[PDB]
């Protein structure tokens, strides 16, 4: 006997999967699978409009490229332009249908149902199409209604995924740019600030941290030197090496960074503040500003020390050429359990190729 | 016709996917569940690590209601992770009939299931009440509610993630904007309030809600370029001479240089505000003497909000101006310092500005 709630439970499962999925590619796949099962259709496609190239596009299969579609032509094109629904009982009798794809593969397209996708402001942003009704000779008025509800859900999900990626990007950008507010008085580069978080992301990941903490270290580590904004110019701009009085002030960039960052409530800022105050501490207990030792330094500060020293060593600094991989490796092995956490150093060494790769393509 | 509940689900999940507010997500989910389970009432209880209680919200948008995490039906399900299916609440010893008493309600059937996060921990309880057959929730109803519960878990975890990100993003922008705090007196609350005034101004001038959210977050960064000003200028313990003042004026250009290496709309706007905020509608400002609409609307809105905040704060010998005095100054400056059209909008809403100033001292 059949389950009367079968499709309902199937739809709820798809909706759970989709709500969890941040990648637009897979959202599109899951929406397509959903349509096929709910519409009882053999094939389904989503076409979205590209502002720049002036084309609709679709992904044909799992993992394959964007196929551009002519928005001025065909069935999807009609629906995209007019906002009207096309329900084709026989594709081979509609001059808007192209048989070439059909001609090559042994596939026979019979029925086509295409509806527009609308954004929140009722603009047409694409088309949702289904092909070859399996359990009836034609798509019905009821099928049209159902596909329109699916379209609304698809629209919302697609926009949400895009809005979220826009936010994610803006958040990174802001952290990167503001972290480099020191650019006028300190020579550390914008790419340095980015790369340090990227190396620390690998370390946290390979060290087995939760995906949330991996993401936080990537964004928190770049802020470690923000405290330099409060250092006097006579110290920060001194064209050589510091006296005791001056060095003592320079060290306070850690304390200052902490003061700038600690007033947050977010985990991001609590971790960033700790990194700011910890990143010159040594596994030894011989670092600054407090001589914290071993596990007294949060794992985030320990990961940032390794990443930051790595990136400095692999850049040219006046009087000293950037070190190559081999020397950097020997250095880290020698400083294991001294400057750096011995467990994290091993992880870092084991992933040293990914480190140099980031360094090479982000100059 | 069995497609009825599918169209209902699809309507609710569309609204859920748009919703940025946890409270509203929860209301949608409970309305979804009432319709799909054909039950009269539903509730979602979530756990607060801090207070060690469950909580729930009721409709109309009232306060969070604290619920005892140990005793009760919800309490039982949260602690044990077991499903609870009650045919008659008034015969169950764990039922608290006081909710019925105050509301005029008579609870009959209760079905309550756990909500789990991805990590697999129990984070709450989904409860459905008064199946509309006036009879028991069935094994098939339990099974349906297990699927609804997984969908609720996912959308709730997603909405919480989204709120964490938004809050972290604001925190970052606010804290780093105040990185000037060792060397400049502009306060943390000032930096926040200026975006909040510009947010009301943008809304009331009819910008898209996305742009309104952008101005709230972009305006706060407009003085970041002060970090590039030499100490012999910024910390000079005497009035600046003309040459030093020309250097000080470059904090606009410096802010632009810090911010402009973006691709995001937020940074593109923030960079414009950094470079424009001392420009004057009549073209007599700095650094470039831009005039009227040559100044982006975002820069024009920030100049109004930043001056407002400064007129309404006390300094030694210089008492904050009151509403009447501030209004008069803005009318005088219409078409001079400020965009006449925006000033009108700002003046129509000045009570909202004073309320912000009073709420965040
Ligand atoms: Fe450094
Ligand atoms: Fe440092
Ligand atoms: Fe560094
Ligand atoms: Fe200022
Ligand atoms: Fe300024
Ligand atoms: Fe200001």
């Amino acid at each position: 006997y059949q389950d009367p709630e079968r499709k309902l439970k199937i739809l709820l499962d798809y909706s759970s999967k989709i709500a969890n999925e941040k990648d637009l590619r897979n959202v599109l796949l899951f929406l397509t699978d959903l349509a096929k099962e709910i519409m009882e259709a053999d094939r389904a496609s989503i076409f979205l409009y590209d502002d720049q190239k002036k084309t609709l596009w679709t992904i044909v299969a799992h993992g394959v490229d964007r196929i551009e579609i002519d928005a001025d032509k065909g069935i999807a094109g009609y629906v995209f332009r007019t906002g009207e629904i096309l329900n084709i009982p026989d594709a081979y009798k509609d001059p808007r249908f192209d048989r070439d794809i059909d001609k090559r593969t042994g596939y026979r397209t019979r029925t086509i149902l295409a509806v527009p996708l609308f954004d929140r402001k009722q603009n047409i942003i694409g088309v949702f199409q289904v092909i070859n009704k399996l359990t009836n000779s034609v798509f019905t008025e009821e099928d049209i209604e159902l596909l329109r509800h699916i379209s609304l859900y698809a629209s919302s999900t697609i926009e949400n995924a895009i809005l979220y990626e826009k936010l994610k990007k803006a958040h990174e950008d802001v952290i990167y740019r503001l972290s480099h507010a020191t650019k006028f008085k300190d020579p550390e580069t914008q790419n340095h600030i980015i790369r340090v978080g990227l190396y620390a992301e690998i370390l946290a990941r390979e060290a087995g941290l939760d995906e949330e903490d991996v993401e936080l270290v990537k964004l928190a580590a770049p802020m470690h030197d923000i405290g330099k904004v409060g250092i006097p110019d006579r110290v920060l701009l001194k064209p050589g090496k510091l006296n005791d009085e001056e060095w003592e002030i320079m060290k306070k960039h850690t304390i200052y960074g902490y003061e700038i960052l600690k007033g947050g409530d977010s985990r991001l800022l609590q971790i960033a503040a700790d990194i700011a105050i910890e990143h010159h501490e040594r596994w030894d207990g011989t670092g600054y500003p407090f001589g914290k030792k071993g596990e007294e330094i949060s794992i985030y500060g320990r990961m940032t020390s390794i990443s930051d020293v790595f990136d400095a060593l692999t850049s040219d600094r006046p009087y000293k050429k950037a070190w190559d991989m081999d020397r950097t490796v020997r250095f880290f092995k020698e400083q294991k359990g001294k400057h750096f956490d011995p467990f994290l150093t091993d992880i870092f060494l084991k992933n040293i190729d990914q480190m140099f790769s980031i360094k090479r393509e982000l100059r």
